DNA sequence: TGTCTTCAACTGCTTTCGCATGAAGTACCTCCCAACTACTTTTCCTCACACTTG
């Protein structure tokens, strides 16, 4: 996705999906294409939450 | 038989963000339309000739 939302992005499309290629969703306009929070700063890591089971 | 080299044709981009305010193509064709004039249309009106008379 960080290659089609570049330049010749039909290139990259063709290339890509040629491969079968999985996206791993990594890049962070990758990810932006999915509606995913940002890996980057405060996506970089989860927050859970310490419950009391009694 | 096998590998190598240059040139020219082809690909993709080269500031961002908003107001305005959107408009305008047009050949080929025309049937519709507006026109001027004349012609035509529907109801109505009023007189008239012949045979016969004496």
């Amino acid at each position: 996705f960080m290659k089609m939302s570049y330049e010749t992005t039909c290139q990259f499309l063709t290339k890509a999906v040629l491969d079968n290629e999985r996206e791993q969703l990594d890049s962070p306009s990758a990810r932006i294409v999915v509606g995913k929070l940002n890996n980057v700063g405060t996506g970089s890591f989860d927050v859970l939450a310490k419950v009391p089971n009694a």
